[PDB]
């Protein structure tokens, strides 16, 4: 019905027209959805409407995903197989700020992964920590990763921190689909024609698409949806410059692994379907 109804149940807050919702609005995410209104992507993401102002703070005004389902299931897919900008690495290097929070998730779930220097600093970098995150997920073999999920009964859940086997996610997307035959069928073929709109796309040819997620919406009425969101970390490439995003990442060459990702995830409920 609408996100904010299940908020109730961070950068998010009620818009006053139906069927729409507001974010933070932040300088790369508003050029992306301006840029994709008028890309092949245009129906692959939220409707962006433009900026409001409220309570003296700027917010996209974006489409709620939510608002044609009766009582929506969500999950979260964060894409590629690095999760974070090059100039993170380049910073680190130059002037590290050490992160206490990112230490202790460390250490909770790998007692054994900090250094002898990190374990004495009870702290780490960025991108260490990144790198880590998408080591014992399925980020770095599979190219994406689920992040969490929103159930009709309320009940919500992040705990996929180590859920990285082909296997493993197959048995997640297993649970969230609830045996609804029509429901498969219609995310499969919702991703079979993303893929093709991505490869022809004159913005995903053009930038770096790293942090976004695929958001997967389906009801007890068997509507099924699929969109790309998040563009605060989607950024072009200088000059007239291409990724073909499959290749692996280098430091320099920009690379995100999408479409790596993407191939995987389309064959991993290909054969859920077969099941
Ligand atoms: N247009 C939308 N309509 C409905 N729900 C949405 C919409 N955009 C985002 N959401 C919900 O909000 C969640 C967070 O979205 P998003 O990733 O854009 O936010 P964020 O604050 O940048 O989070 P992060 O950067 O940590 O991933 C999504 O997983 C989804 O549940
Ligand atoms: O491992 P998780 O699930 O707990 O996620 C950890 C958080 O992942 C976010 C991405 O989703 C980062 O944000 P940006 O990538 O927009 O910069 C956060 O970074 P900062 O703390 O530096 O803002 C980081 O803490
Ligand atoms: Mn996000």
């Amino acid at each position: 019905g609408s996100h904010m109804s299940w908020v109730q149940l961070g950068s998010f807050k009620a818009a006053g027209t139906s069927g729409l919702i507001l974010k933070r609005c932040s300088e790369p995410e508003r050029y992306c959805l301006a840029r994709l209104m008028a890309d092949a992507l245009r129906g692959c993401v939220p409707a962006f409407h433009g900026v409001v102002e409220r309570d003296g703070e700027s917010y996209l005004q974006l489409q709620d995903l939510l608002d044609g389902f009766d009582g929506p299931c969500v999950l979260d897919c964060k894409m590629g197989v690095r999760t974070y900008l090059e100039e993170e690495l380049t910073k680190a290097r130059e002037r590290p700020k050490l992160r206490k929070d990112m230490y202790k998730k460390m250490l909770a779930v790998d007692p054994e992964a900090p250094t002898e220097e990190e374990h004495a600093q009870r702290a780490v970098t960025k991108p260490r920590y990144m790198q880590w995150r998408e080591g014992i997920s399925s980020s770095t073999t599979l190219g994406f990763r689920i992040e969490g999920i929103k159930k009709a009964d309320g009940s919500c859940s992040t705990d996929f921190k180590t859920t990285r086997s082909r296997e493993q996610v197959l048995r997640v997307f297993e649970e969230f689909v609830q045996g609804d035959e029509e429901v498969l069928r219609r995310y499969l073929n919702r991703l079979q024609q993303i893929r093709d709109t991505l490869e022809v796309s004159e913005f995903f040819r053009r930038h770096e698409v790293i942090g976004s997620s695929l958001l997967f919406v389906h009801d007890h009425c068997h509507r099924a949806g699929v969109w790309l969101i998040d563009f605060g970390k989607t950024t072009p490439l200088p000059d007239g410059q291409i990724l073909d995003h499959r290749r692996p990442w280098e430091e320099g060459n920009r690379e995100d692994g999408y479409l790596l990702g993407l191939d995987n995830l389309i064959g991993i409920l290909a054969s859920l379907a077969e099941r």
